[PDB]
C-alpha cells in the first residue's frame, strides 16, 4: 500500500545480488551503497563538500557529539540537519541510543529508554522512542532509524530475547510518534542476535509493519564470521525484495562483496577512516603501508584506476614522506583516497550486476584481493557457496 522508495533495476540470476534505485527527498541513490560518515565530529576527517565532490549522495549524521550532554541534541536550525551540514543530498541518521549505551557505561536500558545520570551533577536524562523519533523529526534526515534495544552478540542469556522484543514494541513506539513520513523513513532494526530462533522471530514480526525499509543489527559484534554470515543470509531471506536492506557495521571490502551477494543493499563503517590512521591506503589487493621506506622512491599514484583527487595530484612517495613530517595532512589524503575506493567499490559491483556479470565480478575481486581466489576465507567462502557462487 505505501510508496516504496526503492526501485529494483536488476537482480543477478545466480546469487542475491540487486542493484537498485533509492528515490529519497533530496535525490535517487545508486544501490549498492557504501555510506560514509559525513559528521564532522572527528578534528582528522573529509568535510561534506569533498563527499560530494567524490560523488557521495547519502551520508550518515546525527547530533550525539554536539550539546552538553551526552545523547541526541536538538540543533534549533531552521535548515535542519541538511543546513546545519551544508549537505545537499541525503542524510540517513540513527536514533543515538547504540552510541549512548556504548560510549558510558553507567547509562542503563529499561522499556521506558535509555537512562543516563549527568557525570558533573547526576542529572538524568532519558532517551525514549517518542524522544528520539521527536528529534529525528526536527533534524529532517531522509532516513531515520528506530530506537532499539542493542545486545552484544557475545552476549548469551535471557538478554538477548528481552532486548529482541523490547526492539519490536519500541518499533511500534517509533511508528507513532512519527510525523513527517511523506518526508522521512524510518526504518526498523532486525534484533536477535547470533540465535536463528530469535532473529527469525524478529524478522517475521517486524515485516509485519509497513515501514520503509529494514536493517540487519547486532552483527559485526566480535562474533564468529560463520555465525555472522549466517545470520545476514536468514534476515535476508525473510526480508521483503522490495525494500532496502542496511546492513549495519560492515565496510571491509570483502564484507562488502559477500554480503552484496547476500541481498544486503547499504552499508556503513568509520573502516577507511581507521584504516587511514595506521597510514594506509586501500587498494584492490588490500591495503599498501604507506609508511613502509620500499615506497619512498615510488613515484607512481596510489592506484592509477583511482579517479580521486589525492590520486591525481600526489604520488606514493609523497604521501610517504608526508606522513613522516605532517602525520595529519597524510591522514586527510589517505582518507579522501579510502572513502573513493569504498565508493568506487560499490559503483563497480553495481555496474557487474547491471551488465550479468556479477560472480565474475567476485572471482575477479578474490583473486586481486587474496592472490588467488581460492584463497579466500573459509567463511567468505561458505556464505557464497550458499548463494550460488563457486571460487575458481
Ligand atoms: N541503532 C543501531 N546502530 C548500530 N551500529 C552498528 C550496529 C551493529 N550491531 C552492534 C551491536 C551489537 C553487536 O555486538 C554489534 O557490535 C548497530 C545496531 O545494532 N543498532
Ligand atoms: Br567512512
Ligand atoms: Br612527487
Ligand atoms: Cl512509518
Ligand atoms: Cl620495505
Ligand atoms: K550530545
Ligand atoms: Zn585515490
Amino acid at each position: 500500500s505505501a510508496p516504496r522508495i526503492m526501485r529494483l533495476v536488476a537482480e543477478c540470476s545466480r546469487s542475491r545480488a540487486r542493484a537498485g534505485e533509492l528515490w529519497l527527498p533530496h535525490g535517487t541513490v545508486a544501490t549498492p551503497v557504501f555510506m560514509p560518515v559525513g559528521t564532522q565530529a572527528t578534528m582528522k576527517g573529509i568535510t561534506t563538500e569533498q563527499l560530494d565532490a567524490l560523488g557521495c549522495r547519502i551520508c550518515l549524521g546525527n547530533t550525539y557529539h554536539l550539546g552538553l550532554r551526552p545523547g541526541p541534541e536538538l540543533i534549533q536550525k531552521a535548515n535542519g540537519l541538511h543546513g546545519f551540514m551544508n549537505w545537499p543530498h541525503n542524510l540517513l541518521t540513527d536514533s543515538g541510543g547504540f552510541q549512548m549505551v556504548s560510549l558510558v557505561s553507567l547509562s542503563e536500558v529499561t522499556e521506558e529508554g535509555v537512562r543516563f545520570r549527568s557525570p558533573y551533577d547526576g542529572n538524568e536524562t532519558l532517551l525514549s522512542p517518542e524522544k528520539s523519533v521527536q528529534i529525528q523529526n526536527a533534524l529532517g534526515s531522509d532516513i531515520i532509524m528506530q530506537l532499539d534495544d542493542v545486545v552484544s552478540s557475545t552476549v548469551t542469556g535471557p538478554r538477548v530475547e528481552e532486548a529482541m522484543y523490547r526492539s519490536i514494541r519500541w518499533l511500534d513506539r517509533c511508528i507513532a510518534a512519527h510525523q513527517r513520513p511523506d518526508k522521512q523513513n524510518l526504518f526498523a532494526i532486525i534484533q536477535g542476535g547470533l540465535d536463528a530462533d530469535l532473529r527469525a522471530t524478529c524478522l517475521e514480526e517486524m515485516t509485519k509493519r509497513d515501514v520503509p525499509g529494514f536493517a540487519i543489527g547486532g552483527l559485526s559484534g566480535g562474533e564468529s564470521k560463520s555465525q555472522f554470515w549466517r545470520m545476514v543470509a536468514l534476515s535476508t531471506s525473510r526480508l521483503p525484495k522490495d525494500k532496502p536492506r542496511y546492513l549495519m557495521g560492515v565496510g571491509y571490502a570483502t564484507d562488502l562483496v559477500v554480503c552484496v551477494a547476500l541481498g544486503c543493499d547499504m552499508f556503513d563503517c568509520v573502516f577507511p577512516t581507521r584504516t587511514a590512521r595506521f597510514g594506509s591506503a586501500l587498494v584492490p589487493t588490500g591495503n599498501l603501508q604507506l609508511r613502509k621506506k620500499v615506497f619512498e622512491k615510488d613515484f607512481g599514484p596510489i592506484d592509477p584506476e583511482c579517479t580521486c583527487p589525492t590520486c591525481q595530484k600526489h604520488s606514493r612517495a609523497f604521501l610517504h614522506a608526508l606522513l613522516h613530517s605532517d602525520n595529519t595532512a597524510a591522514l586527510h589524503h589517505l582518507t579522501v583516497h579510502n572513502i573513493a575506493y569504498q565508493l568506487q567499490l560499490m559503483s563497480a559491483v553495481r555496474t557487474s550486476i547491471v551488465e550479468k556479470r556479477f560472480p565474475d565480478f567476485v572471482r575477479d575481486f578474490m583473486g586481486a584481493m587474496y592472490g588467488d581466489p581460492t584463497l579466500c576465507p573459509t567463511w567468505a567462502t561458505d556464505a557464497l557457496a550458499s548463494v550460488g557462487i563457486t571460487l575458481g
